[PDB]
DNA sequence: CTCTTTGAGAAG
DNA sequence: CTTCTCAAAGAG
């Protein structure tokens, strides 16, 4: 049993765009995607990114409040 | 396990 | 400082 570390901005949003890209193209391989997705995400703005942010800190507060001695 | 991304958080 | 691991994804 573990309790996993929170996404990080970059892979809240990527886990949408990465599903967005597979559901047309199956059997492009997720090594290839994460470049693509890489590229991507250093291209937007920071109102772009600013939900995933807003949203990969909720996640990280929460999770140390629930696991207020996480080994990393 | 790897392969790849960013980014957190820890280590050296 | 750098440098390492893991979160997600799922096919080799």
């Amino acid at each position: 049993p573990h309790v996993k570390r929170p996404m990080n901005a970059f892979m809240v949003w990527a886990q949408a765009a990465r599903r967005k890209l597979a559901d047309q193209y199956p059997h492009l391989h997720n090594a290839e995607l994460s470049k693509t997705l890489g590229k991507l995400w250093r291209l937007l703005n920071e109102s772009e990114k600013r939900p995933f942010v807003e949203e990969a800190e909720r996640l990280r507060v929460q999770h140390k409040k629930d696991h207020p001695d996480y080994k990393y």
